[PDB]
C-alpha cells in the first residue's frame, strides 16, 4: 500500500526535511544520523540505527514525533528506514 514517512533535522519538525515514500537504505543521504524529529503519515516504518538497515531498529505507525528521543529513538542515530 501507499505508505510516507517525512524526516527533519532539527526537534519540532525544524531544519532540513525529506519527505518519502519508498525505502531508504541511507535515510535518504543528507539526513544520515541527524534525524531528530518525524512524521510518519501512513503506513508502519521501521528505523535503523546504521545504514543498509543494520543495528537496532525500531517500529512507527502514523503519528507526529516533535523529537526521536520521545519516541524512545536515539538522536541522530537513524541512519536508514523502509516499509514493514
Ligand atoms: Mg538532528
Ligand atoms: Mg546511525
Ligand atoms: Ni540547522
Amino acid at each position: 500500500n501507499a505508505a510516507e514517512v517525512i524526516v527533519y533535522e532539527h526537534v519540532n519538525f525544524g531544519g532540513k526535511s525529506f519527505d518519502a515514500t519508498s525505502d531508504q537504505p541511507g535515510a535518504g543521504d543528507n539526513l544520515n544520523d541527524k534525524i531528530s524529529s518525524i512524521k510518519v503519515k501512513s503506513g508502519t516504518w521501521r528505523f535503523y540505527e546504521y545504514i543498509n538497515y543494520g543495528g537496532r531498529y525500531w517500529d512507527l505507525g502514523p503519528g507526529e514525533y516533535s523529537s526521536v528521543e520521545s519516541a524512545g529513538i536515539p538522536d541522530n542515530s537513524i541512519s536508514s528506514f523502509r516499509q514493514i
